């Protein structure tokens, strides 16, 4: 026996919305993961399992989740009789249990959930940290911290202004260390804060749901000038880039793009792909803009191709790629990104997600860990991108401490690592070249 | 020993800004604990120490304090040999080797941190529970869950909008549990967001440090229809109550007060305490308001008392008593409350604050265990709050995990209680008679 109890309860994430928390137990203790819960609903992502009652949490309860580890997934591995450490051959056997594709049975949630406290479970079997537990599942002997991409300006679908692009994000990418990355980060975010007080009011600083600020502006050229005053005022200008998610997506009108969708519906406002990425052109032009995520739409396949071949920067999969090995291989194909973004609830699994990154990496592709906007206080994604050697990871501003968590993890782990800790630095995008 | 290795290191907090994070080795494992930040601090509160090193941080760093540790508290608690379940004997140890006033040599952030990992060492030691070795430190056999009291409309110095004051809190007494209490409490905040979004508008709905919404309303009686109306609407107008944090210290002007201080200095709307406490006893009228904190300011000792005098309703101290016992008694003599907030990073150690508690309890107050508006990861205060069996906990909104991890903490105590497990409910107030 290795697995004692497996138990599943109902918490809530950084919005209030109920979530899965799994504790497991072996000899060596209790291990304990939550899992994070997109805004949106993708529909190739692997399913979230929600209970669908109005009359509790307005329908986003679990608890329909939580019988399925309590009753069905905790007594079927305790009876495999499988070594925590065999993090594969546990994650399959939940895969055929669910049977289904988009593990719509048990829900991706559920799955996950005990999934992530396996991993950390067979993490103390191993006697080793979790991120070189982590290393090893995935082949890599060589860590790394990675660059933190810090969303200071929000827009999109769930931002009070009419900024149609959804986030703008600081990377410290001159910074001595990681721990000197976050001062930078929180630097210059509390100087973006000032900027924004005096030039917007002091009703304008309050943050988003990922701690960003959400000023009312409409010009997304506007938004890179604030980050680039507050990166300059701060006294950083060359040692800190911008990046971007835009979730073309949310604003993607009859295969034409609405960069005013919160505006009252005008069609003749709507322009094509080429014009989007023209604008993408000047914006990189204009600023030291270096990654894209989501330039275009989903299944605007032929659009995320073209731009990729002619623009130099990192072009960032998300909506796109889904964490679906299936969806990276098409993209791989057509070579539409060149940047996987993860979000491992997105395909339910930590061996599927390991998979993906395997799947990016092999194919000159860069990789970043990326957080939900519903976090909890679980701080896996901390070991899971400096495990995977990844070099870059965005989960929040500097501000909430289910974004801070994760951060502060790093800071520990840097901290353990001591003289073998090597920070990503301008190489976030290819970090193998500094392995040494 | 029984203490191997006490290391400390600069984390951030909820706002961006370093604390002191403490890590503690004993033979049983790792103990973690972390030091949360309030907004100001006061003549009586215990220093907190910054670096003021306008290099990092913009001044903010606790390098110093964290130095403090690592070089001279920590080889000195590991030399005294004493165990972890010691907690008062390490506490005392820590404060004579500061030999200040206000621990204003080593920090007050310093040797909490340290005191904090201690007493999660502690309970290891004894094989219990957080909130069963803390319980029995404070001399309690019974264990209650609290009442928690979310903020949800925010106002004060630290507001965008012109609102006076500074929180209004939410209290689900009518819950059958305390994870009905935060299902109540996350329905209702919901219902609310809605609520401002249709009122003020889509970019109002936006949150402040404690995951409050923060509208453009002046009224501080439109904070509480706003409130009201979110709780009717959700359906829980029997269940849930409201609570207040004036904080009117913020705005005390020339004796009077100022109920747009935010708005350019006008000595023409200016009132005066008598006409202040009349504004409240309208507000305990109209709206189902059962505690206000700081009423006052945190020196106008005559307002306090003539206004507890004629309550029914909870008054609790904050600026007043900032956990200071001296300041508690003072408190206790004239009268001026009869509640006690509890925040331990004001006094600065486990130890002193249980002290501090059971002083305030044993004079007839209640006691209702605070977050601050800096906060970390950290859930102690959870534990605390159980351990101390005071019924009320505030330490923020269904939002932002810095207050989630306490919530989600609670509920995990009161599944890992099960029957023994009681709801402090409408008897927040005196959960003794429980
Ligand atoms: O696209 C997004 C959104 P969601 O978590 O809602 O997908 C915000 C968080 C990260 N990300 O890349
Ligand atoms: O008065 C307050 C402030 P601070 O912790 O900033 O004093 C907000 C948090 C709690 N509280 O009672
Ligand atoms: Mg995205
Ligand atoms: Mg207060």
């Amino acid at each position: 026996m290795s697995i004692e109890k497996i138990w599943a309860r109902e918490i809530l994430d950084s919005r209030g919305n109920p979530t899965v928390e799994v504790d497991l137990y072996t000899a060596k203790g209790l291990f304990r993961a939550a899992v994070p819960s997109g805004a949106s609903t993708g529909i190739y992502e692997a399913l979230e399992l929600r209970d669908g009652d109005k009359q509790r949490y307005l329908g986003k309860g679990v608890l329909k989740a939580v019988d399925h580890i309590n009753s069905t997934i905790a007594p079927a591995l305790i009876s495999s009789g499988l070594s925590v450490v065999e993090q594969e051959k546990l994650d399959n056997l939940m895969l055929e249990l669910d049977g289904t594709e988009n593990k719509s049975k048990f829900g991706a949630n559920a799955i996950l959930g005990v999934s992530l406290a396996v991993c950390k479970a067979g993490a103390a079997e191993r006697e080793l940290p979790l991120y070189r537990h982590i290393a090893q599942l995935a082949g890599n002997s060589d860590l790394i911290l990675p660059v933190p991409a810090f969303n200071v300006i929000n827009g999109g679908s769930h931002a009070g202004n009419k900024l149609a692009m959804q986030e703008f994000m600081i990377l410290p990418v001159g910074a001595e260390s990681f721990r000197d990355a976050m001062r930078l980060g929180a630097e210059v975010y509390h100087t973006l804060k000032g900027v924004i007080k005096d030039k917007y009011g002091k009703d304008a600083t309050n943050v988003g749901d990922e701690g960003g600020f959400a000023p009312n502006i409409l010009e997304n050229s506007e938004a890179l000038e604030l980050v680039k005053e507050a990166i300059d005022k701060a006294g950083y200008t060359e040692k800190i880039v911008i990046g971007m998610d835009v979730a073309a997506s949310e604003f993607y009108r009859d295969g034409k793009y609405d960069l005013d969708f919160k505006s009252p519906t005008d069609p003749s406002r709507y322009i094509t792909g080429d014009q989007l990425g023209a604008l993408y052109q000047d914006f990189v032009r204009d600023y030291p803009v270096v990654s894209i995520e989501d330039p275009f739409d989903q299944d605007d396949w032929a659009a995320w191709s073209k731009f990729t071949a002619n623009v130099g920067i990192q072009i960032v999969g998300d909506d796109l790629t889904v964490t679906n090995p299936k969806r990276i291989e098409r993209a791989v194909e057509e070579k539409a990104c060149n940047c996987l973004l993860l979000k491992v609830n997105q395909i339910g699994s930590v061996t599927e997600a390991i998979q993906a990154c395997k799947l990016a990496q092999e194919n000159g592709w860069g990789v970043m860990v990326s957080h939900r906007s519903g976090e909890t206080e679980d701080t896996f994604i901390a070991d899971l991108v400096v495990g995977l050697c990844t070099g870059q990871i965005k989960t929040g501003a500097p501000c909430r401490s289910e974004r801070l968590a994760k951060y502060n993890q790093l800071m520990r782990i840097e901290e353990e690592l001591g003289d073998e800790a090597r920070f990503a630095g301008h190489n976030f995008r290819n970090p193998s070249v500094l392995h040494h």
